């Protein structure tokens, strides 16, 4: 049996929302969102982690392309080989590739393993919601309507299993009967509902949101 509802930012475990800006590093954002509620768990400490770490180090060997696009679990296995990921505060975010300027002097967090759940399988990402912590995923953001998105349950018609977006989800619930899935973005607090949006779940995978879904542990 699993809650009907979860919000982990009740738990203290989701950082401020962060604003990517002109640079395609939504990949990056969504794998520190997770692992900093890994982070919390293990440490009691709720620390916003360098995303500009992973765009200017995390790159050609994982596949990834910095502002150009990358990947959540190419990122996560970056920080297990690399053996840390340093804090926001220590390398904080530019919205632009640079040379690697990792430090392990700045280390404030570590990465063990991932976890990359079946795909399109949304009762199995509401269990990992529920048990695990927040996970990343990736969603059909192709659509004007997402950047229309303003508040309620987002639902669009002419959305696909194509993803392109990666986002985190740190929580479901419903809204008088329409189920959805939290969904922390890094567009800035001024996007949907003050950096959030809630799109539609169990609506046969919509946007693809249970398409790649991945989670990292400490
Ligand atoms: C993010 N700002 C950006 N997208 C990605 O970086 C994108 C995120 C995904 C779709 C990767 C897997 C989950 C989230 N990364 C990549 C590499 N996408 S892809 O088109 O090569 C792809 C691979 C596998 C499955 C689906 C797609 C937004 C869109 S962008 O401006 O084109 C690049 C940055």
């Amino acid at each position: 049996i699993l809650p009907d509802s979860v919000d982990w930012r009740e738990k203290g475990c989701v950082t401020e929302v962060k604003y990517q800006g002109s640079c395609g590093a939504c990949w990056a954002f969504s794998a520190v969102g997770a692992l900093e509620a890994q982070l919390k768990l293990k440490t009691g400490k709720l620390v916003s982690l360098s995303a500009q770490n992973l765009v200017d180090c995390s790159t050609e060997k994982y596949g990834n392309k910095g502002c150009n696009g990358g990947f959540m679990t190419t990122a996560f296995q970056y920080i297990i080989d690399n053996k840390g990921i340093d804090s926001d505060a220590s390398y904080p975010y530019k919205a632009m590739d640079q040379k690697c300027q990792y430090d392990s002097k700045y280390r404030a967090a570590t990465c063990s393993k991932y976890t990359e759940l079946p795909y399109g399988r949304e009762d199995v990402l509401k269990e990992a919601v529920a048990n695990k912590g927040p996970v990343s995923v990736g969603v059909d953001a192709r659509h004007p309507s997402f950047f229309l998105y303003r508040s309620g349950v987002y639902y669009e018609p002419s959305c696909t299993q194509n993803v392109n977006h990666g986002v985190l989800v740190v929580g479901y619930g419903d809204l008088n009967g329409k189920e959805y899935w939290l969904v922390k973005n890094s567009w800035g607090h001024n996007f949907g509902e003050e950096g959030y949006i809630r799109m539609a779940r169990n609506k046969g995978n919509h946007c693809g949101i249970a398409s790649f879904p991945s989670y990292p542990e400490i």
